[PDB]
DNA sequence: CTCTTTTTTCTCG
DNA sequence: GCGAGAAACAAAGA
């Protein structure tokens, strides 16, 4: 997921399992709780979640007023709440109990990570990270987005995408966002001008914000939490290989790869 | 059979 | 520091 999809989850988790009393916790992949799973067992066995937060991609679970359990679903990870007696499926790796039903994480890839950690440690730990503002009019500043772009020979599409000028786009809302901008991905940044620099920082916004009051893109419906987005109905570029431009002047859009990744754009829109 | 495709961190030169 | 490429991992498709 991206950050209008964890949002997403987000919004959905708050309303269902807060108040919740956690009755245990149980593994069959504990690696992936990257702080430990038999202190993270021990620590929140018994608490009650008080409410979910997010920052950029990471959910952040607040579990008594002491921790915060910050969780990234990375490439493939779902949440879904289930019976008590729900049967296991191939890739559940971890599960919180509560009285009357279960939280289950499962991960195909199994790339995402839970950290346990002390709710005085939470702004040191996305400082750490360097992780940029979120993609709001008031969080995210232009002007030392600006800067920051100015000071780059990066290509903008792969700075986008390490979550150090604004956080939050990976590959669908990227190519969404410059598309949407007219912008090329291997454009440098420190040859955009500022009206371009201008249309990209609002254009991130606006789709993101859209992204999120959709309920984020489903690739497909599944019985996970998140699953019922409707952003995939507007997506412009991302998986659109060989269809026309929507904004119709019959260029069809291209795939191409940009630092690794699968990079979808209007060669008639996004000039180099 | 092989190769490629689908977020963050790691390696290497 | 940089960029390129690969890796964690699993499944599907060519
Ligand atoms: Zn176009």
């Amino acid at each position: 997921p991206e950050l209008p999809e964890v949002e997403t989850v987000r919004r959905e988790l708050e309303k269902r399992i807060v108040g919740q009393k956690i009755i245990s916790i149980e593994a069959t992949y504990p690696r992936m709780v990257l702080t430990g799973f038999e202190q993270l067992k021990k620590e929140l066995t018994g608490k009650t979640i008080q409410g979910i937060s997010r920052r950029g991609k990471y959910l952040i679970f607040e579990i008594g007023d002491d921790f915060r359990l910050i969780s990234h679903l990375r490439m493939e990870g779902k949440y879904r709440l289930a019976t008590l007696d729900a049967p296991r499926e191939k890739h559940d790796h971890l599960t919180m109990k509560f009285a009357d039903g279960q939280l289950i994480y499962a991960d195909v890839r199994k790339f995402g990570t839970w950290e346990l950690i002390s709710t005085d440690q939470v702004l040191p730990y996305f400082l750490k990270k360097k992780i940029g503002p979120e993609p709001t009019y008031e969080d995210f500043d232009e002007k030392l987005f600006r800067e920051k772009l100015r000071k780059s020979t990066k290509k903008i599409k792969p700075y986008l995408l390490e979550q150090t000028l604004v956080a939050g786009l990976g590959n669908i809302y990227v190519d969404e966002v410059l598309w949407l901008a007219k912008i090329h991905p291997e454009k440098e940044t420190n040859q955009l001008i500022e009206s371009s620099i201008h249309l990209l920082h609002d254009s991130i916004i606006e789709i993101l914000q859209k992204a999120i009051k959709l309920g984020g893109s489903s690739i497909r419906t599944y019985s996970a939490l998140g699953s019922t987005g409707k952003m995939q109905n507007e997506l412009q570029v991302y998986g659109k290989t060989g269809e026309k431009c929507s904004r119709g002047h019959g260029a069809e859009i291209q795939k191409i790869k940009v630092a690794g990744r699968g990079t979808h754009f209007c060669p008639v829109c996004q000039q180099k």
